[PDB]
């Protein structure tokens, strides 16, 4: 028993984390068969930020500008492209280490652990959440762009996300590993806001899911709601809409508990407009989102 | 910027865990160098638990009947000896990936990464704290014992937890990689309550540093305390008194952010007396006393 927020184990990224410098920048890179991919904002200085034409700045760049550096090993870059806001740079040594391996566009709401690196070293892990404005609550410090975000099936590392800029909002922006930022976002130094981040109420019924399973259930209470009357709650207290796909996404964690899905939505729905009262729900005082019902199914079966 | 609970890259631990069976017995076992180390419960049937009799249930194992799995492949059990409440399995193959390690007992107070796992393969990686009752809150189902607390200095892994067992109250005990328990735990199916848990009045004091660096800074006050009136206070609400070495262990942070490590503990008196009011500090909207001043140095500085 007992539910924390647990991140995928790293040992198949770590194996995959390269130093790559440009110039005077350094930053990660992530190091997959015969490609490193990082971000092509290693090719600006500080200055390039404010307005960078990436595809001007990269033609001053050549194939021996890129210095990757595996351990303490260089890799010899035999080409580079740049695909959308990340450089790909083949190297003439495929990484032995490269796990089973798929890139993947998520969907906000969806959870995945980001390896921290700086200089191409691992520093920490920890799980987030693609929040519904398309931004991440990271920890990234200055040489931790590169670092990615992945979920692992068994034996298959999915590459979600390569972490790119800090908004001025402290917040967090990157791409897919095909380069393609989550939301507007782009790799420049200007005026970004964040959207509303909205509270990813599916995941908080997984989370409250758990809580009951794992013993806390104080907030279980004698009323059950319907989707459009729960939405106009949501709605009002800025969680994101439940759909039937969410009900549905819930009937394991419905089936397990048999507390009906719109039940929860009624318990939800009570601890939303009368608060906690000092009370905490898996030693959290606020409603926790960065839960996936197949978290949730996963840390609760214990998934290798 | 931002501030994760974020535990050590697992890479060098993932390396390290085996499956070790007896009899019908199932679970965790950490391979270092040509020793296998696991709970000593593994000997225990359910039944066997109520009451164990380690030194006799032991007496009917032979080293045949360590079933000890790296991947897909068995190892030779060529030795057998119980030290405290953990068994040390000799094998015939020191483990190739055996990192440099330490076996470390930590305090109250302090930190550690847990890799969870089941039948010797790695579920995730989740940051607690030894608690002042030397309990952690963990997350560990049946098959999870013998899953491993570390940290890591640079490339040198200290473990300081095995996990054996969870208390009626679903709060989790376990070892030293000595088999020593952590407080008054032993491996027995018995009332064991734990004591009070206390907060880590110096962790929290950290995590307002973190924070205050974070640009989370409306807790911030115009007062400032003495350690005598503060721990009057801490007393009050179940917090570790602060002393001394505490202060001397806050004076970086202290030092970094220009905030006298009293005035912090004049905030933290203040949010204690006044509670949070609906706001949330690092996204928590209680006091996080599960990162050591260590932890937010590391942190915020980006070590690898
Ligand atoms: N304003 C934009 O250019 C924009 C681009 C992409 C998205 N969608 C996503 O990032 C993820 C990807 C899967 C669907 O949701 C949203 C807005
Ligand atoms: N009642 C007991 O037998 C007991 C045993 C050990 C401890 N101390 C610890 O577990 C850690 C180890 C470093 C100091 O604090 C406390 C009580």
């Amino acid at each position: 028993s007992g539910f924390r927020k647990m991140a995928f184990p790293s040992g198949k990224v770590e194996g995959c984390m390269v130093q790559v410098t440009c110039g005077t920048t350094t930053l990660n890179g992530l190091w997959l068969d015969d490609v490193v991919y990082c971000p092509r904002h290693v090719i600006c200085t500080s200055e390039d930020m404010l307005n960078p034409n990436y595809e001007d700045l990269l033609i001053r760049k050549s194939n021996h500008n890129f210095l990757v550096q595996a351990g303490n090993v260089q890799l010899r870059v035999i080409g580079h492209s740049m695909q959308n806001c990340v450089l790909k740079l083949k190297v003439d040594t495929a990484n032995p280490k490269t796990p089973k391996y798929k890139f993947v566009r998520i969907q906000p709401g969806q959870t995945f652990s980001v390896l921290a690196c700086y200089n191409g070293s691992p520093s920490g892990v920890y799980q987030c959440a693609m929040r519904p404005n398309f931004t991440i609550k990271g920890s990234f410090l200055n040489g931790s762009c590169g670092s990615v975000g992945f979920n692992i099936d068994y034996d298959c590392v999915s590459f979600c996300y390569m972490h790119h800029m800090e908004l001025p909002t402290g917040v967090h922006a990157g791409t897919d590993l095909e380069g393609n930022f989550y939301g507007p976002f782009v790799d420049r130094q200007t005026a970004q806001a964040a959207g509303t981040d909205t509270t990813i109420t599916v995941n908080v019924l997984a989370w409250l899911y758990a809580a009951v399973i794992n013993g806390d259930r104080w907030f279980l209470n004698r009323f059950t709601t319907t989707l459009n009357d729960f939405n106009l709650v949501a709605m009002k207290y800025n969680y994101e809409p439940l759909t039937q796909d969410h009900v549905d996404i819930l009937g394991p964690l419905s089936a397990q508990t048999g507390i009906a899905v719109l039940d929860m939505c009624a318990s939800l729905k009570e601890l939303l407009q009368n608060g906690m009262n000092g009370r905490t729900i898996l030693g959290s005082a606020l409603l926790e989102d960065e839960f996936t019902p197949f978290d949730v199914v996963r840390q609760c079966s214990g998934v290798t």
